[PDB]
């Protein structure tokens, strides 16, 4: 399905800050909150795939980007982190303060 990879590239390219979530999922939470801890809000976007007809075809097409079809999946730049480990991984040892300073983010 070339309309799902277009409509999953379209979240990614035209939010600096994507995640791919799902209903009441605590490491989505997690994520995202981190996230808006840095005042991000204003170039994120949060989509819930789990409320969506195609939700195993985004997943299939997030792990063929990424290599997990688990969310949430975090892209920033379009360049991938990963999940919400990942993600506190690059928090805690300071790349994501870099990622986001060289963004001109923070
Ligand atoms: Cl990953
Ligand atoms: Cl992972
Ligand atoms: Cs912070
Ligand atoms: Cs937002």
């Amino acid at each position: 399905s070339e309309a799902v990879k277009k409509w999953v590239n379209k979240i990614i390219e035209e939010n600096i800050i994507a995640v791919f979530a799902k209903t009441e999922c605590p490491y989505c939470i997690k994520a995202i909150s981190i996230l808006k801890g840095y005042n991000l809000n204003s170039h994120m976007h949060v989509e819930n795939i789990e409320k969506n007809p195609d939700m195993a075809n985004i997943q299939a097409y997030l792990k063929e980007l990424t290599g997990k079809s688990s969310v949430p999946r975090i892209f920033i730049n379009k360049d991938v982190v990963g999940g919400c480990d990942d993600l506190v991984k690059e928090n805690d040892e300071g790349k994501l303060k870099e990622r986001l300073q060289k963004l001109g983010l923070v």
